[PDB]
């Protein structure tokens, strides 16, 4: 499948953080409930949790398109340092929801498009705070390294992932800006960043032996283990040089060869829910 382009994912503006006081707020982060909403999309641990939303209230997780400034919960009230950064960078009435966004250690989102159930959208934006060089994020053939103090939009209507590979987990502010706004103006209180060249993609050519040995899961999949290879293809296009979508043409591919008829239409599904139409409330599972 082909998307339509939006607007160009981009630093918007850096920052200074103050590594005390973040550190503070990281290290209770580090014992926070974080939701399990979404885990449909997550391939081991990737989860956040909310620090502003519309009720201002914990019980409230998951995402709808809403015409009020968010309220902090009890968590985005117990963080101060956070609490500021939202005050300081963005515009309060702009907010939708605000979120802090962790990956652990061999964690990745599962490759998809947001906003399919929204009737609108979001301007997604994320400001990196805890990171290393063994995360990255993804969008169509494209690998990129969100930095430290970043604010980056997001076009989360094209197809995109995000991993962590190292023992440390990462941490973004993720906050989601009212969708008519205009994304120029939404950063407030930055340094507008310095020309970059491209993050270096180091990813492996992608060949024929890789392929084969990939669609060799013919001979094995089955309801049984449909997740892990589901996560196994998802991680793939971190380290080879692919579309982040391909995994669901390797899929159908695999389910077309084992040739029985629940797990090729359980595949076309996963593609449908996580690229093309989902529904409000609507959860995927295996
Ligand atoms: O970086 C992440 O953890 C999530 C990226 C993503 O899918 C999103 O913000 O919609
Ligand atoms: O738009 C959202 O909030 C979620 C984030 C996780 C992936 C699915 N969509
Ligand atoms: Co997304």
């Amino acid at each position: 499948p082909q998307f339509e382009k939006g607007a160009t994912t981009r630093i918007l503006g850096v920052v200074q953080l103050d590594q005390r006081r973040l550190t503070d707020d990281l290290a209770v982060l580090a014992k926070s409930n974080f939701s399990s909403e979404y885990s449909d999309f997550a391939c081991g641990r990737w989860e956040f949790c909310m620090l502003r939303n519309q009720s201002g209230k914990q019980e409230e997780q998951r995402v709808v398109v809403h015409e009020t400034p968010a309220l902090a919960t009890p968590l985005g009230q117990s963080l101060p340092y956070l609490n500021e950064l939202l005050d300081n960078h963005f515009d309060r009435d702009s907010i939708r929801y605000a979120r802090i966004i962790r990956i652990s250690e061999n964690a990745c989102i599962i490759p998809h498009r947001d906003y399919l159930e929204l009737e609108g959208k979001f301007i997604r934006v994320h400001l990196v705070l805890d990171t290393n060089e063994k995360c990255s994020n993804t969008e169509e053939n494209n690998i990129f390294h969100m930095g430290r103090g970043e604010i980056w939009f997001l076009d989360a209507s094209l197809p995109h992932s995000a991993g962590c590979f190292s023992p440390t987990p990462r941490l973004h502010l993720v906050v989601d800006i009212e969708g008519t706004r205009s994304l120029e103006e939404v950063a407030i209180n930055v340094e507008q960043p310095s020309a970059r060249n491209a993050t270096v993609d180091t990813r492996k050519e992608w060949t024929d032996e890789t392929l084969e040995s990939v669609l060799g899961f013919s001979e094995i999949i089955s309801e049984a283990n449909y997740r892990e290879i589901v996560a196994i293809l998802a991680k793939l296009h971190f380290f080879h040089k692919v579309h982040c979508v391909d995994m669901y043409g390797w899929l159908k591919e695999i389910c077309r060869r084992r040739g029985e008829p629940a797990l090729i239409e359980k595949a076309n599904s996963l593609e449908r829910f996580y690229l093309i139409d989902r529904a409000a409330g609507e959860v995927m599972t295996y």
